[PDB]
């Protein structure tokens, strides 16, 4: 493999789309490899997790509970609910809903949740709240995913998704058991964790929430390391490519590969 940044190029290349990645140490925020960092993506089914972590702040304050069981309506379902569309008649917890939004990116859970913390302006306000002035939600599942080209709604940066994240999940702005329970939602992904575990060396650790939208646009939000710890941060995204979509995972997992081979920076 090619040094980071000469594989990150060398993806727009073949994509001939723009590609935007963060490398950042988890404990320290050290920032360890930029490209188009301050440029906007869209975040597509990746904003699932500050979404979880707005629900998380509302639980810490004693304004939600986890426990709480949410009774929603067929009506009420967009597409892509195989967790949600399943629960019509018993309603699904906050947090189930949480684990499926993160692990199974359920959509209408999403939306479920996006009620409760305000709707897009709301969890907005929560990452202005916790000192993200960049990342904006707009939309609702599934009109968010549109990716028009030059159009700001529902997008983040990759220098700010890593920083919230890591704000997130390290800065006690939420409870130890928050921070627990976000952490574990992305070591549970069903949509990519095992895919990725299955290619990854053996002793590499992998969280994350991957998403996709239209126009190409696709991501990755994780925590990767040797050593089986969560060491780094890793933010990808890319957007207005063609490509395939199996040319875009790969052109992600050469990205990953080349960090595994240039892991020591
Ligand atoms: O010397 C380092 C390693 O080099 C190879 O590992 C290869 C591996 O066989 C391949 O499957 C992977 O593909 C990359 C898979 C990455 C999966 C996606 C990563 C995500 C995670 C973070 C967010 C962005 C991308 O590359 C590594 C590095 O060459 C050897 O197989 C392995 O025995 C050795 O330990
Ligand atoms: C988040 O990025 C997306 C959310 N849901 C979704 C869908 O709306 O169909 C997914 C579909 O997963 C598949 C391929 O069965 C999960 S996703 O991460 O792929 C994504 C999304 O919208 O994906 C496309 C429909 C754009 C392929």
């Amino acid at each position: 493999s090619p040094q980071p940044l000469e594989q990150i190029k060398l993806s727009e290349s073949q994509l001939s789309g723009r590609v935007g990645m963060i490398e950042m140490d988890l404990a320290s925020g050290r920032t360890l490899t930029a490209w188009r960092a301050d440029e906007r993506f869209p975040m597509m089914s990746t904003f699932k997790v500050v979404l979880c972590g707005a629900v998380l702040a509302r639980v810490d304050a004693g304004d939600e509970q986890l426990e709480r069981k949410i009774h929603y309506r067929q009506q009420d379902l967009v597409d892509y609910s195989p967790v949600s569309e399943k629960h019509l008649a018993d309603g699904m917890t906050v947090g189930e809903l949480c684990a499926a939004a993160i692990t199974m990116s359920d959509n209408s859970a999403a939306n479920l949740l996006l009620a409760t913390v305000g709707g897009p302006a709301g969890l907005t306000a929560f990452l202005r709240q916790i000192g993200d002035n960049v990342t904006r939600l707009d939309r609702w599942e599934t009109e968010l995913n549109e990716a028009l080209p030059g159009d700001a709604r529902d997008t983040t940066t990759p220098a700010s998704m890593a920083a919230t994240l890591r704000k997130l999940l390290t800065s006690q702005r939420l409870s130890a058991r928050s921070q627990r329970q976000l952490l574990q939602w992305m070591v549970d992904d069903r949509v990519a964790g095992p895919l990725i575990r299955s290619v990854l060396p053996a002793g590499w650790f992998i969280a994350d929430k991957t998403g996709a939208g239209e126009r190409g646009a696709r991501g990755i939000v994780a925590l990767l390391g040797p050593n089986n710890k969560a060491e780094r941060i890793v933010v990808i995204y890319l957007r207005d490519t063609p490509a395939s979509m199996a040319e875009r995972n790969q052109q992600i997992a050469g990205i990953g590969a080349a960090l595994i081979e240039h892991w020591q920076r």
